[PDB]
DNA sequence: ATTTAAATAGGGAAGATAAGCAAAGGGTTGACGAAAGCCCTTTGTCCCT
């Protein structure tokens, strides 16, 4: 999933738990939250257009990284470092 | 204006079953998009001659 995480970085590409979005539209106010992060804590990504890359399947980046805890399995490291760092940034 | 007070209201048995509750048709349309790129303009800012 680097080849799309690397898309997403090409792009504007931010991953927030904490927004204004959901009450105003022009707003673009995104906060991150280390303390609340958890085994099943969904997080959300905003880029602009809501421009995205499918996996042959129909997937984008969301639909990869909310399914099977798999945000807490690259945030936790036991992925390596590889993903790690990229996930971090 | 006056006009009475006491005693008591029954026990029993039943309250019917059979049949069926239609069929087609339809259920509106129009407004309520941010981020980025591109040219054009109108006015801060320094200039000379």
């Amino acid at each position: 999933i680097k080849e799309m995480i690397e898309d997403f970085i090409s792009k504007g590409g931010l991953i927030f738990t904490h927004s204004g979005r959901y009450t105003n539209t022009n707003n673009s106010c995104f906060i991150f939250n280390k303390n609340d992060i958890g085994v099943d804590t969904k997080v959300d990504m905003y880029t602009p257009k809501s421009a995205g890359i499918k996996n042959e399947e129909g997937e984008n980046l969301w639909q990869v990284l909310n399914k099977a805890n798999m945000f807490y399995r690259i945030y936790s490291g036991e992925l390596g470092e590889e993903l790690q760092y990229l996930l971090k940034s």
